[PDB]
């Protein structure tokens, strides 16, 4: 009951599949493109936040992965409002799930137009841009019976109307957690679940769920912000340096290494869409920085304020982690 061993054999990278996944070469421009679309407000309820969704929803349903919207009204500061969260799985039958998640709704800020561009209009990408750039090897890896597969979760409403609050924010996980929990299952109805697993409702088959937000600003620091995690969180740290080992990471001048991940833990905690998952007991991996950038919540987390070597570099981890960890 002292040091449980994380409940899936965790297999180092190929030193091959390093050197290919670290080499974002010319992907760049895809990443663009795929970034511009969320690049513009995303207030719950408008019809950018609508036209945000549904382009998440296509290139996901373009892909051939079972995808899902959950959509529901809830009360608010400011009235009724109407939120959809979107639920792809590569592999709906396989019993458990790595999750990767972000929120794709922006703040309605007080002093103008906020496009929320490290928040999370780059994770929401990010995570779209992972399942195009591994398609060819998650399409294998979904027919191995494995009993693993990929989820991506898009919440929306994580943003505050006003104070935030445990009444005010987090409108989309909230919603999920509790409906998940609620959805009784076992064993017998999935496909290969782990020996001595305990699956009693489809929230206990989200095996990690990896948050991404506050991402595209210059050298982000990244702690482990849970013990429960950190045989997860350690795999990041591990990648990040045989990335830099192999010169495989962008950097202003020779000589000089990426250090995101720092190898400790951190007396911190960060009120966010992990949270009412966390009370159900989904261990949690939060890729959110310490401090938050200095652009956090102004009109200046803008598009011209993205820092692109990091966001390759981000990338390139992202990219070589859900590798490792599906052993695509
Ligand atoms: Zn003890
Ligand atoms: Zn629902
Ligand atoms: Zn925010
Ligand atoms: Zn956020
Ligand atoms: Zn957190």
């Amino acid at each position: 009951w002292h040091d449980l061993k994380w409940p899936r054999d965790l297999r180092p990278l190929a030193h091959h599949d390093l050197l290919y996944m670290g080499q974002i070469s010319e992907d760049r421009g895809d990443f663009n493109a795929t970034l511009r679309n969320f690049l513009v407000p995303r207030v719950v309820g408008s019809q950018k936040h609508r036209e945000v969704r549904e382009f998440i929803v296509r290139s996901l349903k373009d892909l051939d992965w079972d995808v899902e919207e959950d959509c529901f009204d809830g009360q608010t500061p400011h009235g009724i409002k109407p939120f959809c969260n979107v639920i792809a799985t590569l592999n709906p039958s396989a019993c458990h799930r790595l999750v990767l998640a972000c929120h794709y709704d922006s703040l309605l800020h007080k002093e103008g137009t906020f496009i929320g561009a490290t928040d999370s209009a780059v994770p929401c990408a990010q995570l779209l841009y992972l399942a195009r750039s591994l398609n060819g090897k998650l399409q294998n890896q979904k027919t191995r019976g494995d009993g693993l597969t990929l989820q991506l979760v898009f919440f929306d409403g994580e943003e505050a109307f006003e104070r935030w609050s445990s009444h005010d924010s987090l409108y989309g996980s909230r919603h999920l957690a509790q409906k998940w929990h609620e959805d009784r299952t076992s064993a017998e109805r999935l496909e290969s679940c782990l020996e001595r697993s305990e699956i009693a409702n489809q929230i206990d088959r989200m095996e990690v769920m990896v948050l991404l937000d506050l991402l595209g600003a210059e050298n982000p620091r990244f702690y482990s912000y849970f013990g429960e995690t950190q045989p997860v969180y350690r795999r990041l740290v591990n990648i990040e340096s045989r990335l830099n080992d192999a010169g495989l990471m962008e950097l202003p001048r020779r000589r000089r290494r990426t250090n995101y991940f720092s190898n400790s833990s951190t007396v911190g905690f960060i009120e966010d869409d992990h949270i009412p998952f966390l009370k159900r007991s989904v261990p949690i991996v939060h890729i959110i920085p310490s401090p938050f950038p200095d652009v956090w919540h102004t009109l200046d987390d803008n598009e011209q304020n993205l820092h692109h070597p990091t966001i390759s570099n981000l990338n390139k981890i992202f990219k070589a982690f859900v590798s490792e960890y599906l052993q695509l």
